[PDB]
């Protein structure tokens, strides 16, 4: 259990390039330093905007413990933090970045099989989330690492009472609920900026004003690539009322099944000649990236 | 089967620094850029010394196939190989290096339960080698190669169909008769070389006078950290009749017991200040730099 959380020093790491910002913090690319080694080890490191009081510093570790406690190919697992007046957290560096910039700068060569099977993976590891009680709260293509093009994780979940507003339940928006259910809601906000190749979800409109918009029946357009049997999976997760909407075991199985014809359910213009997974591609990034079980 | 061998182009890849050179190549440190992709994925690269042509080529790639196929937590498995002029060969890239310049290099810090887990390991290795039928021919402390200080994993086996005499059996420098009884031998020079955290072996004897001085009898001389029950062990492995050796099936259940009592069997000033990493610190390197089953 506190085994799987490594407390590090801070002699033992340093931060050397910014990767990028968010609400409560700046992660860089860093170098793990092992005490008395010669290597050094790249790192994802994520240093909080705020500062922190030792008596914070235990709520901000009884989480920690838990999310270090993830086991499951689909869930990045917290590694390490360093307890510095601004805390530093310490996780698997992932080269590729996360799938919104990934599907964003690759839009012209991904076919509708990765497509569905990221969606597929996503939904895996919302289920394991879910098998554990753990709500994520800020499930986003943004919160979906690559790992390798034909294995993504999900990551930056359970942050509970430490807004996204544009990929939350209308019920999240309104009353601050937080369940599996309303995860739901965002995955399909999550699966709309895949199948849209990375656009901003309802652009140009105030966030003050979309609980208005949700609750007089407007929803995310159909993306252009997407038939109608995918569109009613994304609109069903939008559903007002949250016991309606799929549950993520259920997703595992539509997409599962989608994945298994593409071309029948993602309308991609040159899909035919797209790069799909062979296995001898596939067995290299494993042995290089990604040794673990799936 | 031939999808365990990544065919790769020129242009995928790049050498960018040596790292050393041995009998048939050298070995850099590389870099994969995946086909449409952004990435640069460090790899190691070994480029033979000679040029070859398209039909020696083809014997290369019947044992790179072979050398693609291992399955073991304690082998390393080629990933893949470029065609060139003279051959590229691709595989993991260790940035911990050799076992042996890692003794050297902490051989002041390295305790009785790495000692012995490492021979427990490389007899491992070269215990499936044999399940496999795939004679070693050429195991050294430098071919074996560090993934972290807790895990430690055989290369550069397999070179038969197709000299470092200090580490031959002496039936394969009479009579270039390799089998698993000689690889018990280069075993036991292997652990040797660990014991003395890296001394050469018989050194000031020249090479071309090594089957006379193994003849009349004389061997490596005991480390002084070996118990005389370790030396017995090593000394088992270089009885002139290949069948009295050790098997490797037996040389994992003794170093094991072994182990189990590691300063009863290993004699090193300031041993009880130096022991295995705790569970913690062995999740945090399996989690980023060692993700395979064991
Ligand atoms: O480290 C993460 N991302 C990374 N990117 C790159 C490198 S690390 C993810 C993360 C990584 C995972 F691998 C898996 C899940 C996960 O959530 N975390 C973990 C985490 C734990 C705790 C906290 C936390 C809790 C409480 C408080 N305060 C102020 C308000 N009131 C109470 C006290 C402040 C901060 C934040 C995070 C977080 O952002
Ligand atoms: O590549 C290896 N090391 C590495 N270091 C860093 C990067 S790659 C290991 C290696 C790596 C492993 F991961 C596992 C086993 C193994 O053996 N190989 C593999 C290999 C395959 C083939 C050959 C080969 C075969 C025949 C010939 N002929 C042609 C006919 N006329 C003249 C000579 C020349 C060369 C050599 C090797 C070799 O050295
Ligand atoms: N483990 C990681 N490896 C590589 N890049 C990462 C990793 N974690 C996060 N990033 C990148 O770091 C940047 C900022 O991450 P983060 O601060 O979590 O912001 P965000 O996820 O964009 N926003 P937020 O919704 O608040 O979590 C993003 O571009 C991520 O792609
Ligand atoms: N996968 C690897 N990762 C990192 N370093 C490596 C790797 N493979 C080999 N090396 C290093 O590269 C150097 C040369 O490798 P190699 O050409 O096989 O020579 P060698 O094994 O030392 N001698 P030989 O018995 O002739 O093969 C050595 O210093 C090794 O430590
Ligand atoms: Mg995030
Ligand atoms: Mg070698």
């Amino acid at each position: 259990n506190q085994a799987l959380l490594r407390i590090l020093k801070e002699t033992e790491f340093k931060k050397i390039k910014v990767l990028g910002s968010g609400a409560f913090g700046t992660v860089y690319k860093g170098l793990w330093i092992p005490e008395g080694e010669k290597v050094k080890i790249p790192v994802a490191i994520k240093e909080l905007r705020e500062a922190t009081s030792p008596k914070a510093n235990k709520e901000i570790l009884d989480e920690a413990y838990v999310m270090a406690s993830v086991d499951n190919p689909h869930v990045c697992r917290l590694l390490g933090i360093c307890l510095t007046s601004t805390v530093q957290l310490i996780m698997q560096l992932m080269p590729f970045g996360c799938l919104l910039d990934y599907v964003r700068e690759h839009k012209d060569n991904i076919g509708s099989q990765y497509l569905l099977n990221w969606c597929v993976q996503i939904a895996k590891g919302m289920n394991y989330l879910e098998d554990r009680r753990l709500v994520h709260r800020d499930l986003a293509a943004r919160n979906v690492l690559v790992k390798t093009p034909q294995h993504v994780k999900i990551t930056d979940f359970g942050l509970a009472k430490l807004v996204p507003i544009k990929w939350m339940a209308l019920e999240s928006i309104l009353h601050r609920i937080y369940t599996h259910q309303s995860d739901v809601w965002s995955y399909g906000v999550t699966v709309w900026e895949l199948m849209t190749f990375g656009s901003k979800p309802y652009d140009g409109i105030p966030a003050s004003e979309i609980s208005s918009i949700l609750e007089k029946g407007e929803r995310l357009p159909q993306p252009p690539i997407c038939t109608i049997d995918v569109y009613m999976i994304m609109r069903k997760c939008w559903m007002i009322d949250a016991d309606s909407r799929p549950k993520f075991r259920e997703l595992i199985i539509e997409f599962s099944k989608m994945a298994r014809d593409p071309q029948r359910y993602l309308v991609i213009q040159g899909d035919e000649r797209m790069h799909l997974p062979s296995p001898t591609d596939s067995n290299f990034y494993r042995a290089l990236m990604d040794e673990e079980d799936m």
